[PDB]
């Protein structure tokens, strides 16, 4: 199996990476960061996110593993003390898959893939968009912005906005509001909305057409936008799992007590 | 086809029912409230809920239709002026199905079926339960109570508690909190939780073992409770649909503007 | 000075009480639980609440002190290890005062005093009341109920309902909602409301006239209610303070870290 | 009396302004936009905000009046059809005063006055600040940002963030959170905080020292910030009131029904 390892870049992670590389040398494993089948991230969830986006053109060929050298992460859910055991079993595991979010931006097309979420805010002044669900005008949103989250992304920005946590086996996306204006004149639903596969949520500008669009860590300013279109991606991220670490236990460990 | 019609019992609904019965007489339709295949509710969503629970032993044999003589309802989504057209097509439609919630209460077993939600509060004093997810202890909840909602139930009590609205094609259940106590000593997740099929959420008492349990409109006091167990039911409610009235449009009509 | 001491009634608190009584005997202090000028509560905030309500007819004559034998309390904010130092200075301190909430219930009048909050829920079925502010009809509330909190009460039930914490030097009361129904037909403000002195908030029934009314720990069923009237009381609770323990530090210690 | 009139600049407002100027000419009133004692705003609340900030150096010399040519505003609470009656009584009224918020920014000092609120967000990346209350370290906030609101400002951005509405007779300020991160590692209070006069809330950077600071409509990027300090201002805005239009009625008219 070809493999590669990204590191957070501090002393802890680089030395752990060099030790795992040395451990992999004692087996029949070839280090290749061009066409790896196994991508190991050492650091935190942000390190894992960058690893995912480095190889998002070969998602169907890769199994990801995360090692957290800091606190417990939702994607980096292996302890550094287990790195040797990881090297052992990695050289011959079952795969689990999580859904992803497709974002399409049109001008007068660019598509992005998100593992956590995709957000939209205004660049110049007030944020006003018409929210269209499966070609049906649903609401005119006025506020700070909107956030569309994957299932595994619900524990991240989605959670801080009041969204629900949903198990990653559910093929869905969740839309949450950012500081909406609600009075007798302006009306939004308020509640988070959970959409299934094949449902298309479209954002269409009213006045201003420039928007700051974020996809996970990446945040780009887009000008002369005609439409922002969300849907559950056809592609999935594949993890290499070696033990039972249930999602709800990861949620407990991160937010209740560990 | 055998059929029956329940009415809210006011003048508006009873007269509409008698007119539909007369209209059905002009076809080959036999009124039977014992083994109907078509159950028509005339009134509101509460009238529809009672109709559902009257015949929950024959859910697989029945297609439900709701007529709202008051405001627009989420289950009663036909206007009274369309009753004649309803009678026409009902005598020879496709069926749509929504998931349901199974509640199991154990003592020292009773099972219930919910179309909207099932809630738990304390009878004598403070409400404290341990929340167990797939045999994993998740949290110790202290507050007013908890609510487990079906997908179509998310627009009802679940919404008032801050839960997400989710499309009824998703086979899931959603747990929301009622006024939880959170300090350095007591910790709950806070966020709504969305569970897929085959996940089991179990509530287990800590001190008091008497609970007020509600299932849709029905609210019963239970004594010496050992466990409350939630899961997505294997059974579904079947609707008779004659036109496209999308769920998200029903949501818009009920909460944004109609 | 006359004094008295209430105890939570467990072994820890009773033995601490007997030791303080013995310590007070070594000074010129007379134990009197009929007309005390100093009321010492040993236990938790609930023990302090009962002490407050035991002597609410002589609030202007008494200075209260709380000792927490369990976790840090907002009213019982002395450690048991400081009981000897407390006895010393108590025998000759400055006084601080917190505002209180007056509740008036009318039938076809009973007045109550609250240190934390006063809540209203329905007894038989759905809760619907008209909210009147200084004789101006403000809203028709439909939901689980309402909560009116004192400033020091904002850290208690008010906090679990999403209310703001406000410093107890502000003579005000705060009204929060319990699971309100909001659609195109039914509309509430949603936000917590903070009222100054001399503002009167009145709740008036629409259909059902029986309500479960709570005042701190005390919860009574009232029948044939015509009006529930809230206002900031003219009376205040007086504390004996011996050191600087700021409210915001108590908030930090209870909810952030201690 | 000297007076001046600002206009939203559309056809409706300019023509109303010219008519009021003509009406004022029929009395002994001198138009002076340098040292006016009466400042009339015609348009919306944003027009009123600009009028307030045009003359914030002479707040003690001026009485403000707002006319809303669009929907009902919280500061512009006179209808255009009443402009003639306004001119009449304005030429010889009692004054009401609302508290204001003082913001002080320090580098390696600039002070601002807010009628609605003052917000802080990050410019480059993640927002992390230490919140200090009266020199006591209260929390380390991580999220999108923070908002400190005046009493009359509570109906504006503060409301969209979940803050409480408080009557403008209360001399206070309210701090609300923007999408805070809360887990076992990072902890914020969550609830809105209401501070009285003479309480000082200080924000102190942890890593990044560049912040986007907004004061009402005005939003400025500040670099190398050492401290952001909030307190209730000693100065107040004075309104000219001619009739009883209670704050809670304005709240009802804007959010419940008008
Ligand atoms: C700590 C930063 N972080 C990232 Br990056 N992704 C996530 C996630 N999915 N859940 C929680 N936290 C996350
Ligand atoms: C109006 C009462 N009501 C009932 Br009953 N069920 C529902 C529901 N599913 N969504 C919204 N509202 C409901
Ligand atoms: C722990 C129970 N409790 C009582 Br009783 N009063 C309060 C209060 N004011 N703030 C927080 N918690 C309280
Ligand atoms: C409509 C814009 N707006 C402005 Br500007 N100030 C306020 C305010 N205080 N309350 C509500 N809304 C406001």
């Amino acid at each position: 199996m070809k493999y590669m390892i990204t590191s957070k870049g501090d002393e802890k992670s680089d030395l752990l990476r060099l030790n795992m590389i040395a451990g992999f040398g004692e087996y029949d494993m070839e280090y290749d960061d061009v066409e790896p089948e196994i991508v190991i991230s050492i650091g935190g969830d942000g390190t894992f996110l960058s690893a995912f986006h480095q190889y998002e053109e070969r998602l169907d060929e890769i199994a990801f593993i995360g090692i957290h050298t800091g606190h417990l992460g939702f994607y980096a859910d292996w302890r550094p003390a287990e790195a040797d055991k990881l090297v052992k079993l990695l050289a011959k595991y079952q795969k689990v898959s999580y859904p992803l979010l497709k974002t399409t931006v049109k001008y007068g097309e660019a598509t992005y893939l998100a593992l956590n979420e995709s957000t939209v805010k205004s660049s110049g002044g007030p944020f006003v968009v018409d929210v269209v669900i499966n070609d049906i005008h649903f609401e005119r949103f006025r506020g700070d912005g909107l956030c569309m989250s994957t299932p595994s992304g619900t524990t991240a920005y989605n959670k801080s906005l009041g969204g629900a946590l949903m198990h990653p086996s559910i093929e869905a996306m969740q839309l949450t509001e950012m500081a909406s204006i609600n009075n007798r004149v302006y009306r939004t639903i308020g509640s988070p909305l959970v959409f299934p596969k094949h449902h298309v949520v479209s954002l269409q500008p009213v006045n201003d057409k420039d928007f700051q669009i974020s996809v996970d860590h990446l945040s780009i300013l887009h000008r002369d936008v005609q439409e922002i279109r969300y849907e559950v991606s056809a592609k999935k991220i594949h993890f290499a799992r070696f033990r039972s670490f249930p999602f709800w236990r990861r949620v407990h460990d991160s937010f209740i007590e560990d």
